[PDB]
């Protein structure tokens, strides 16, 4: 199987399988049991800003979800990432829909990885910033209903003609070049990442969420991975 | 056929093909017949620096090419670069020997590409930097006799396990994630690149040179672009 | 007296003292009177982004200014500033009223500077973002009128506190720290900037305009640098 | 008092003020007897490298010190450091020397700070990097004894013109412009840090060792801070 590290911005609570009773946000190493969790009040209707952070000095990954004057929502979880991820991978953006749905809208995209030793140099570094998305994103592999529009949003999951979202939908953005987040030989190792998303929906509980991941670098979306799923993993183990 | 722009560090004069008569770094555009050149005092053995800039403004496309306390020798052309390459292109570096030979060592290379409008925050961009080479370089598309070696070095064109240049040779090496260079609505774009380098060589006169490049996407090395022709070009046209 | 070079927005043409006789951006070389000009179609009321850049090697000072959707001014000149200007500098903004007036007021200002020699990284650099400005601005030296305003925006020139241009301001904002921007050694240097601004007046002809300067770090607003001066010079030669 | 948060090289164990009774790195928050330790095998003679970071988020403000091949120690401490600092800060390095000496020598540093809200692009940030160091180093605040060597070199304590180091120093370098790390309306708040350093010494016990630190914008050298508070404090509480 893949082999995933996650960021979940969990809109739906799945009790039945160890969400909170509450929207939330979440750490996921190597499971959609999320191993931290905290209560997100989300803003449907309004774009917010997602903030993940991770050096292997620290050992701990965090992530900051906000929305402008309401809400600045904050989960963090300490594990030795590199300890868990091959040393090469692949970083993206996922979102479902199931029964319930919301558009899954990427309206920006930033990520930093840095693998360094004995200089002020970084022996290493990946950068990529996406203010908007073109219609042909060459940098992108779009998997499963991912797709760009005509506004330059990345629409993770199906939306209609006139922007309505669908249910049963997943889609996954990777960046196309592979990372190097780890080497034997590394001092330090750290990536940052940063997203803008806009979640609309006419559902009373919309759902199912939207992750930032990183992946073994041959990662594709998961048989049956859809809905609670986000997408990433084949089972709810 | 592949459409090209490049910075040729070219050690060996083919006269008959409108090299000048001395070891020379070029601007080429779409052609080995380079738009401009300046005379290169090339240091077999010492490693060497390679700076390459542009901006869509000022649309003067230059490069420097130094060794520490001997020679910085430049080249400029101005030309409107996103007139003659596609939107979404991958950079790399090609090198090449022919009857003659040298090692087309790599030992470190970064490139930064800016896409911006309207604000202190560039719409796009892309980092790299490489200040050594893993074994399995999955961020790089190989191509010809390209591969890393054991202490980290990028060799372009073949050298036998004692490190001696091998003549007939051709390699290249492409980040593997396409650039995006211009859009319609951009209002700026601009791209640096570094890389440094080592050639060394038992011939009298070593060939047959290393290029920074540009090129649309899905650039391969052409047939009969060996020796003289760099890795780039079909012919000398 | 100061040693300056300037990209300048000037919006009121003082044709007796060389200025073309429409709204122009310009560069300066240790004078009021632009090396080169462009025709500038100002947008009042509307917010605007430059972006300013030179390179040592292409030794060509160029600056765009665009408001989205309607026009994009661009000037160039061929210098070699780290010929004219010291090695060690302080960078700014200017901008006056005269007679006739105007809003002078930044929202946002970046600036990066490099100085490089033999590696992929810079053996120098310094880089700054403010995407809004702070009530007590630390960071910046405020020469002459120039304040931050509760918006979080500089307002170089005095505004009233409805926020109306009031005539015969000057002001400037530096960079707090000298920026090294050549050495004899250095094998590269270079420099970008951008800054977005808003310029609004009631007046038929808004005067004067906004700058982007380096100067020696001891530069002050000369006496009697107002108006056409531009907060930069002692006179018109 | 001076506000001071450090990352110690504590070459020097000075039990009876509580250090461990060998040499180590520490965390120091406002107080020079640390809140978090680890020994520390300090190679005198060998070019070392400290890497420091901290985000809002994890609150967790690590260090990592290295000498290639050899060691790699590493240090971390859960802290709110916005809590701790005021919003406006200069960054610094220091040293002492006292009864015992070494040569605190700084080969190259480091620095960037990121204040962030709703954007992939940080709502301010501020980054430099030295490589070397000018003659005149004029983007620094030179403290005490503090002077740049002909080698390009920054000697934070005294040596002799033959490069001997000198007992009872103390001097410390701060970057020339205050650094904004905190704002009550920010999301999300970091900064890291590196720089190499050469400790040399003909004592058998070197001393006393070299520091980064945040502090207070007017931050000085204490009356009293030689040797073991290492230019930082007035007293041993
Ligand atoms: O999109 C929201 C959810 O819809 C489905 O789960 C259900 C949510 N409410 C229900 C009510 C009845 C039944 Br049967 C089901 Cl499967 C569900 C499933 O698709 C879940 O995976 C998904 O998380
Ligand atoms: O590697 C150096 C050069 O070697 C070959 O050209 C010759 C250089 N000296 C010669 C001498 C004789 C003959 Br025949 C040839 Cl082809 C050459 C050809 O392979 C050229 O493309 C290449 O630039
Ligand atoms: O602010 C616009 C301009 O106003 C003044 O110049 C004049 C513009 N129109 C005029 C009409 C009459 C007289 Br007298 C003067 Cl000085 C001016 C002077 O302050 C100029 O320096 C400035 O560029
Ligand atoms: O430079 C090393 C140390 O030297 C001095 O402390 C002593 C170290 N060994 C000693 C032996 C005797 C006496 Br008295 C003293 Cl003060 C010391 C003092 O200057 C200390 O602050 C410093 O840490
Ligand atoms: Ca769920
Ligand atoms: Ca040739
Ligand atoms: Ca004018
Ligand atoms: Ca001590
Ligand atoms: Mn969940
Ligand atoms: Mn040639
Ligand atoms: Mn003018
Ligand atoms: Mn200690």
């Amino acid at each position: 199987a893949d082999t995933i590290v996650a960021v979940e911005l969990d809109s739906y609570p799945n009790t039945d399988i160890g969400d909170p009773s509450y929207p939330h946000i979440g750490i996921d190493i190597k499971s959609i049991r999320s191993k931290s969790t905290a209560r997100w009040n989300m803003q449907t209707g309004k774009v917010g800003t997602a903030h993940i952070s991770y050096n292997s000095v620290a050992k701990r990954l965090s992530a900051v979800v906000s929305y402008s004057g309401t809400s600045s929502t904050t989960v963090s979880y300490d594990v030795d990432l590199n300890n868990v991820l091959p040393e090469w991978v692949r970083v993206g953006l996922s979102a479902t829909t199931g029964l319930y749905k919301e558009t899954n809208t990427i309206l920006s995209w930033s990520f930093t990885s840095k693998l360094k030793t004995n200089s002020i140099a970084d022996a290493n570094s990946l950068h990529f910033s996406f203010h908007q998305f073109s219609q042909n994103p060459k940098d992108l592999i779009l998997q499963s209903d991912a797709t760009t529009d005509s506004d330059g949003n990345l629409q993770l999951t199906r939306v209609s003609s006139d922007g309505s979202p669908q249910g049963s939908s997943v889609g996954r953005a990777l960046f196309y070049a592979p990372v190097h987040i780890w080497e034997k030989s590394a001092v330090v190792a750290s990536f940052d990442a940063t997203f803008t998303f806009l979640i609309k929906s006419p559902d009373r509980d919309p759902a199912d969420g939207i992750t930032f991941f990183i992946a073994n670098t041959d990662t594709s979306i998961p048989s049956g991975s859809g809905g609670r799923l986000l997408g990433l993993f084949p089972d709810a183990n």
